[PDB]
């Protein structure tokens, strides 16, 4: 390897992709990334907060971009402030319980994995330290995705080359916020604190709260996705624990490929497909009409009490060939 | 459009499903179909009642059935002895939160909608007027389904055409009836005054009921499914908030779009598939055996416990070579 | 039929399978099989019980395997010390509610069905007395699975022949444990008893234990499955009421039928995987690292807390090439 190219590569925070190339412009490089372990406590919504344990400090961690047969060497560092043990599980990766049995560093320690991403798809990856800790530090926000791209990008069902002008990583995270008998959330000083508590939730697999981007709203409002009408997007979507059914409302998926992993075909036209609990999926939709769209977990419950709700704001021309009012509301 | 023919379907109630044809006999044109909501109180069990909001009196709301390419033209209305406001959304339509941003109707108003039927596929259809009152509509049973055939019909995985004698619309509902500490259920005198205490069971996300053609038994017993040995039932299945996996007891899905779009690949002899909440899937089967069979979601807590079962009798002669009694019960 | 060859076959303890070939190695049998239904209590964690109701004294029940085309004829005994009345549904027959009709035993009474094995795939067999039986049997225990291998063996999505050298069968099954206030589990003097405090639990949907091989910890520590590097392992796996998410940690899914119908064509490269509830799917994955690895539902709350957790222990050599701990833990 001493003799194939590295590229270094600065993660940006999600929903949003790092820069990169659909068809590799090389051949196979070993790709650097660094991520720094961040345990904080952050708020998933009015009055509920979650100590957290993160990946570079955003939920989900940040999406690493890569080809088919490249190399991922990722520096871990678990910064002498934290309060335990981490490390990272590539479901990307080949052996060694995904690299999570050669990265487990305590607060104060550095690592350095290498492994090749011998298959392309989009994969989570997250923290698993062992027994009991490996869902506690996941649903405490401990999980991101990589992307493993085909040399020559994308394509469909026939063999057809397909492109995307965006990436949008859409992290979807359940966790287990402790309540009190009036269903108000209780807080902690740290994420040892309320281990037990935190515990008696996870038990019931009644997640209280189900976000994007790691807080209730956080892709709502002032932070809704933007697009224009033509726009080719690419929403990569994991869940590192429970399932999720995505749906774009007023869109569909037109290439998908639920179970993530590229050189499946992907199937077409769909209104709603389902990401398994600890995979990553992608779906492509070509924006046709202008406005405010939602991407949404498709049991309402989940997308709306729960938090499950990203919105699109999309500019362009209408198009009253695909849908009109006829007569307005009226009476 | 103008120049487009015009079709004025007469819907009718699930399972059922209004008189169509499977290769459409003419170029495209503009079906129009009317609704009328309905807000009623029904009884979900023995003790048990949901105070419902439906499109057209049943749940599910009624199948509609066009052509790939067709317009479809939904008069809605909201009549004036209505409570809320209400609007629907197609997921078989682009733009405009699935049409959803175009109607909302109060009670005492009417809106006429036009959508490009631009593919193929079962599709949801459901109330969202928007927030909280999204999921609370949906499951007070406010969903539906519109399947959208190819202009020449259904194909399987190689191409080949495929046709059915029936069509049987099963329409999943999941609802949240609350309950007192002993489990036996509320009553409200209106939608309005339960809705703080359907939120507290919503949130829990456990079903009191989970139902076909919303009623427990209502598909079982005098109102049993009813086929020959030889027919081919394309079962179409729609779940608007929460999974299911179909499953008919004694037989198999011959041809399954699972998830519901008619263009991609069916699977073959499946056991029992998937639908995902906020879908409608498809499964062909053609009977083989006489007898009595029944059509489940296959956690049979759901089925039998919750209200997800329904039972199809069939008529014919018996085939030993398939299955025979070789020694009775004894001993 | 007195005209075909007649195969008698011993059954084996789950995860293992009865002896076979890949491709039949003959024309049409009638494979003849045996089961001996056995009530007893079983630990299936430190302090949980339950009353089991099982098919051969297992949980899952065994594996059966035979060739499509072939038939099966199951001798289904129900003993004297025995307190209900059992049957058996097989997803892979055709007719009589599965056979569940036709093998409806009381304790004393023994029965012999004859099905003929039409589809290829691996499908659920389980107990389905009627009503609220159903799912109290299997939830109880009852369930299992029969792998009907097309006559040329498996073939991949390109029709290409492909081979395993062992099958693991991992059977997963919910149950629903009653618990006092502070958590502890109820012990029970029979099946019966535990019954109204059972439905109680089922009502809720939340399983006390999700377990393989019937136990927590059944596939763990000194049970745990064992392979070389190089292996091609096919890991069958049943969930006959509740959905699961199959991951192997530091492994892939090299070619997945997840609906478990051999016809279909297999996706390739899956992290994690589904199983719906009510069915078998298969997985084969070709061993490349030594080391541990472990299989779980990727809910890992249902892998950790639940019981969904087995261990794979691999010997062979370690290839640096596909991963290697570059910088270990330091600091
Ligand atoms: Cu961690
Ligand atoms: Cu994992
Ligand atoms: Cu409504
Ligand atoms: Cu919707
Ligand atoms: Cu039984
Ligand atoms: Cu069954
Ligand atoms: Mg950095
Ligand atoms: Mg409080
Ligand atoms: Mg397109
Ligand atoms: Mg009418
Ligand atoms: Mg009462
Ligand atoms: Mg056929
Ligand atoms: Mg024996
Ligand atoms: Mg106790
Ligand atoms: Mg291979």
């Amino acid at each position: 390897l001493s003799n194939l190219p590295r590229v270094k590569h600065t993660l940006v925070p999600p929903p949003f992709a790092h820069a990169h190339e659909q068809v590799a412009a090389s051949g196979p490089v070993i790709n650097e990334f660094e991520m720094r372990i961040i345990e904080k406590e952050v708020q998933l919504d009015e009055d509920a907060y979650l100590q957290a344990m993160t990946f570079d400090g955003s939920i989900p961690g940040p999406l690493m971009i890569v080809h088919e047969g490249d190399y991922v060497e990722l520096t871990l560092i678990n910064p002498p402030e934290n309060t335990m043990p981490h490390n990272i599980d590539f479901h990307a990766a080949t052996g060694a319980l995904g690299g999570g049995g050669l990265t487990l560093i305590n607060p104060g320690e550095k690592v350095v994995l290498r492994f090749k991403a011998t298959r392309a798809g989009a994969f989570v990856y997250h923290c698993a330290p062992g027994g009991p800790m490996i869902p506690w530090h996941v649903v405490s926000g401990m999980a991101g995705c990589i992307m493993v791209l085909p040399r020559d990008g994308l394509k469909d069902h026939e063999g057809k080359p397909v492109r995307y002008d965006t990436v949008y990583y859409i992290g979807e995270s359940d966790h287990y916020i402790p309540k009190d008998e009036d269903g108000t959330y209780m807080r902690f000083s740290d994420p040892s604190e309320g281990y037990e508590d935190m515990v008696a939730v996870m038990d019931t697999l009644i997640p209280s709260h189900i976000v994007f981007n790691g807080a209730v709203g956080a892709l709502t409002g002032e932070g809704a996705l933007k697009a224009k009408v033509g726009d080719n997007v690419l929403f990569v979507h994991s869940q590192p624990n429970r399932d999720s059914r995505p749906h774009l409302i007023g869109g569909h998926g037109d290439l998908v490929w639920e179970t993530g992993k590229f050189h499946n075909a992907p199937e077409r036209d769909l209104e709603t497909w389902f990401i398994r609990g600890g995979t990553a999926g992608a779906a492509l939709y070509k924006f046709l009409q202008p406005g405010v769209y939602a991407y949404v977990n498709h049991n309402l419950i989940e997308a709306v009490h729960k938090g499950a709700t990203a919105h699109v704001l999309v500019e362009g021309e209408w198009d009253n060939d695909l849908m009109e009012q006829v007569v307005a509301p009226v009476g």
